[PDB]
């Protein structure tokens, strides 16, 4: 989760993660790029306010305090300066003054034109099989971080996508259980609470930056599916998009399509559960993906109506105690699929968000993996487009996101975990347009 030259003896045993951006002088000589004045080395700011109670609880999970069991110094950039070394721009701003405004559109992945489809596949696929330039990620928890000679981090490359996968699991794994020790109860750190929408935009946001670096394309963009159709069929699953269904199999994607060929990352619970280690970048097996195909759950058989989105927008609360999964008339949690679209909680609903992942039957509706399903990213960027306008509607009332008490990772000024550099759930809890410079183009149902 840390940039390549973070992850080292050296930079752990300092504590510090302040790479340089352009050190003319020899290593150390730009950190942030403070001799430009683009940012400085600081500590870091963690949240300190209690989280739900726990029971276990002994406080060793390396999320906690995010990221102090690792460094606690970062850079901190001025103006409108950002990225890990202060070296690029906050979003909605780019040039080398960091002076000028950008606005990028997401549009509905059907409105594209026949050469944009191809654009897009073509990105994701190319995402899929190029390392990133930045980030490496941890294949051991932080006691076994240096290896067993105390002196080799354990961090392996990774590809621009499998990032996006991994960030993902990291954030919902369980908290590893030693011999005689009795089993904890879950956390999530971006599911169940209130971050659950602040947690996936940022998460897009990377995405997008990261494939607009690979592809030197700053006015790429990632596109939508409209999931609230009542569809009993997945209109995006076609050979030209995100794949139709195998002749030969019918819970693999046609080998006509290039998502045919991925192969997931991520999938070894039992070894991760059993050995205390953390996925790798190895991949291993194929999406499996089977639309409407769930026949023990019926309920989940027949995608949200178009009036699902126009009732959840209606919920005027942007959370309600205690912040999880049983909330009511919580609009975060409707929208997330735990309550009905009007607010109200039931535990045997499932709307929105969830049903559209469940209706995939495979791959894409098992929590650790879903995002190995390229769906995953459409289904997000409407789900976030759902969130923006709401923030519109409410004029960005945070009002009701907890300080504190709120489930592990979900409090408002949490860094969200696992991402670098840190940045809280408060950073994303404003209307995208003027302030992280993208919007959508969307007509909402009109009732
Ligand atoms: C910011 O980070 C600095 C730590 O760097 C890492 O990053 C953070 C994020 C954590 O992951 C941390 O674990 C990492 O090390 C941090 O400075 C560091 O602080 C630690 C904790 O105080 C220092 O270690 C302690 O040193 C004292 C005194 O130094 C002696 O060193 C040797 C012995 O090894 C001999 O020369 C003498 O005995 C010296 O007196 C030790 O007494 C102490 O040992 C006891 O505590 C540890 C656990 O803390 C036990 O395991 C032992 O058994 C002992 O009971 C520690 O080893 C460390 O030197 C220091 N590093 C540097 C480079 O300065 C800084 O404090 C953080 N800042 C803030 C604001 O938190
Ligand atoms: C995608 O949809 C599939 C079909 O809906 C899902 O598989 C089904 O999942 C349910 C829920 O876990 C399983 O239920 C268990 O069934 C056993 C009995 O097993 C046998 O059941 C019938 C006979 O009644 C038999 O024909 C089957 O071959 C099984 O051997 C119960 O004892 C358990 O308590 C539990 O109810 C189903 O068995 C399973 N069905 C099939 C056809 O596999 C699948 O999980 C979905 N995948 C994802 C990722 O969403
Ligand atoms: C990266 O992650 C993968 C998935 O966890 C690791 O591969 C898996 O490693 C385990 C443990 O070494 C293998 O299990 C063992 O297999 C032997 C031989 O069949 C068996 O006799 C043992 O009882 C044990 O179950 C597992 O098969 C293997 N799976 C795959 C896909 O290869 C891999 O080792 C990780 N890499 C690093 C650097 O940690
Ligand atoms: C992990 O990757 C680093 C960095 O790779 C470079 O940047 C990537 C984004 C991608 O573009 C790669 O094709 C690039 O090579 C590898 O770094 C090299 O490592 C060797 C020795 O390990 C060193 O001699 C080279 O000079 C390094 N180059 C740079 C730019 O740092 C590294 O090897 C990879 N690690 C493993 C285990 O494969
Ligand atoms: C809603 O469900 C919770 C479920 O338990 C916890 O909820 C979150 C805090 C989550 O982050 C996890 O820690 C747990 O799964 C119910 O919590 C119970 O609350 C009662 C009354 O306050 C308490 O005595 C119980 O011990 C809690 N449960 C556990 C597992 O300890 C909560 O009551 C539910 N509320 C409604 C309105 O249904
Ligand atoms: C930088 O960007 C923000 C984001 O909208 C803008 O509101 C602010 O006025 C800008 N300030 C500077 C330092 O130019
Ligand atoms: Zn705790
Ligand atoms: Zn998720
Ligand atoms: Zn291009
Ligand atoms: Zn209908
Ligand atoms: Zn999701």
């Amino acid at each position: 989760q840390f940039p390549r030259q973070c992850a080292t003896v050296e930079a752990l045993r300092s504590g510090m993660c302040c790479p340089d951006l352009s050190p003319v002088s020899g290593p150390g000589t730009d950190r942030c790029g403070s001799s430009s004045g683009r940012g400085r080395c600081e500590a870091v700011t963690a949240d300190s306010r209690p989280h739900s109670p726990q029971y276990p609880h002994d406080g060793r999970d390396d999320r906690e305090v995010w990221p102090l069991r690792f460094f606690n110094r970062t850079c901190h950039c001025n103006g409108n300066f950002s990225g890990h070394n202060c070296g690029t721009c906050r979003p909605g701003w780019r040039g080398a003054a960091c002076d000028q405004r950008v606005l990028i559109v997401r549009r509905n992945l059907l409105d594209l034109s026949k050469e944009e489809k191809n654009h897009f596949v073509r990105a994701l696929d190319m995402a899929k099989r190029t390392t990133h330039p930045l980030f490496v990620i941890a294949t051991r928890r932080s006691e076994e971080i240096l290896g067993p000679d105390g002196n080799t981090p354990q961090f392996e490359n990774i590809s621009i996508y499998n990032y996006f996968v991994w960030t993902h699991y990291y954030s919902v794994k369980k908290t590893f259980l030693g011999v005689g020790q009795e089993s904890f109860g879950e956390v999530d750190f971006s599911h169940e609470g209130p971050a659950f929408l602040t947690w996936h935009r940022y998460h897009l946001l990377r995405l997008e930056k990261d494939m607009q670096e690979m592809l030197q394309e700053p006015s790429f963009s990632l596109p939508y599916w409209n999931f609230a159709t009542g569809k009993n069929v997945c209109d995006i699953c076609t050979d030209d998009l995100m794949g139709s269904r195998s002749n030969f199999d019918s819970t693999l994607i046609s080998p006509n399509s290039v998502f045919s060929q991925w192969r997931v990352v991520c999938d070894s619970l039992e070894d991760y559960d059993t050995l205390g280690t953390l996925c790798n970048s190895t991949e291993d097996g194929p999406i499996r993906r089977n639309p409407a195909g769930n026949v023990a759950r019926p309920m989940v058989q027949r995608l949200p109506e178009p009036q699902d989105v126009a009732q959840c927008l209606e919920v005027g609360l942007f959370d309600t105690p205690p912040f999880y999964s049983n909330s009511t008339n919580s609009f975060r949690n409707t929208v997330e699929g735990y309550s009905d679209p009007t607010g109200k909680y039931d535990p045997a609903v499932r709307s929105l968000h969830n049903l559209a992942h469940l209706f995939l039957n495979g791959t894409g509706g098992q929590t650790h993996l879903s995002p190995n399903d390229p769906i995953f990213v459409l289904l997000h960027t409407f789900t976030d487009a759902v969130f923006d306008e709401w923030l519109r509607r409410y004029n960005a009332d945070i009002s009701t996101f907890p300080l504190e008490n709120a489930p592990i990772g979900h409090n408002r000024q949490y860094n969200m975990v696992p991402f670098w550099p840190p940045v809280t759930n408060t950073e994303m809890f404003v209307t995208a347009p003027d302030n992280l410079g993208y919007t959508y183009e969307i007509q909402w149902p009109s009732r």
